[PDB]
């Protein structure tokens, strides 16, 4: 919804998300999927500089990315890593919602 949740939301500072744990909590609240984006936030939001009117764009360059996702047991997440593209809206100069990995 802006920058801050977005961080919050979808930046990572370790590639091996603990999901378990943080999909647990009352932001992620058990959800199916949540992707994690390993990066310093200015490269991420770079992502989207100049760009004011909300667009949704394919990142440039490639991103280390950290999906947990359900497995057959409620709320316990196997961690895939990958190397890709990921598709952000953008809105005044910074990403503000996770689109989806690979395309738009």
């Amino acid at each position: 919804q802006d920058w801050l949740t977005f961080q919050k939301k979808h930046i990572t500072n370790t590639r091996d998300v603990d999901c378990d744990n943080i999909m647990s909590t009352n932001l992620f609240h058990c959800k199916d999927k949540n992707t994690f984006i390993y990066s310093r936030p200015e490269p991420v939001k770079a992502i989207c500089k100049g760009i004011i009117a909300s667009k949704n764009v394919l990142t440039t360059s490639e991103f280390y990315l950290s999906d947990c996702n359900v497995t057959s047991r409620p709320c316990k997440y196997k961690l895939k890593k990958s190397t890709n593209k990921f598709c952000v809206t953008c809105e005044n100069q910074a990403p503000v919602h996770f689109v989806g990995v690979g395309s738009c």
